[PDB]
């Protein structure tokens, strides 16, 4: 073990719906443009990943997800300054 395939669809959504929020019409304007970039970039990048990979040993596939929650948490907490 070696990840199933629930946390790969897990990610996969994730990083799909981090990438949707940031586009959405409704929030776009709030989120500084570096954020969305750098946002863009770890999202784009994971979901390659997990495109070339579906299974690799979890002890890292861990990494990668810590990886992007580590960007994403603190932006879109600011974000939502609704």
């Amino acid at each position: 073990g070696l990840v199933p395939r629930g946390s790969h669809m897990g990610l996969e959504s994730y990083a799909f719906n981090l990438k949707q929020t940031i586009e959405d019409e409704k929030l776009k304007d709030k989120i500084s443009p570096e954020d969305k970039k750098k946002i863009e970039d770890k999202c784009d990048e994971i979901l390659k990943w997990l495109d070339s990979n579906q299974t690799a040993e979890k002890e890292e596939f861990e990494h990668q997800q810590k990886d992007l929650e580590g960007l994403a948490n603190p932006i879109i907490s600011k974000l939502y300054q609704s």
